[PDB]
């Protein structure tokens, strides 16, 4: 795939966030991933996770997969990086989300995202504690 670039415009949860993409606002879910809401056990932690990711990032960078590039929600589908880094293996990694939502097209990194989760597991992460 192509990393491309994104600004920050706001965090909004563990798994979606608000950039300018092409110079418009976008909402991007998260591919490959689930965290929890808001209300729901883990929901500000993950919440939390994802906002210090981007907001300290200098870099936001954006990757779509091979599959459906926008949901019925109209958001965006993708690999969100944070100065080379995935945020979406980071809340996998740290058990603050489940690998889910697995389509083909867009499953590129689902084997990369199943290994983090089994280390969070062993490490009994939150959600898996
Ligand atoms: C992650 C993802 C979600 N979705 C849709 C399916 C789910 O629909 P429903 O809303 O009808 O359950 C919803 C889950 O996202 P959230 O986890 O943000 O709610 O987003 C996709 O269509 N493709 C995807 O890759
Ligand atoms: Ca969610």
């Amino acid at each position: 795939l192509h990393k491309e670039p994104a600004t920050l415009i706001k965090a909004i949860d563990g798994d979606t966030v608000k950039l300018m993409y092409k110079g418009q606002p976008m909402t991007f879910r998260l591919l490959l991933v689930d965290t929890p809401e808001f209300n729901e056990k883990y929901g500000p932690e993950a919440s939390a996770f994802t906002k210090k990711m981007v907001e300290n990032a200098k870099k936001i960078e954006v990757e779509f997969d091979k599959g459906q590039r926008t949901d019925k929600y109209g958001r965006g589908l993708a690999e969100i990086y944070a100065d080379g880094k995935m945020v979406n293996e980071a809340l996998v990694r740290q058990g603050l989300a489940k690998v889910a939502y697995v389509y083909k097209g867009n499953n590129t990194h689902e084997q990369l995202l199943r290994k983090a989760e089994a280390q969070a597991k062993k490490e009994k992460l939150n959600i898996w504690s």
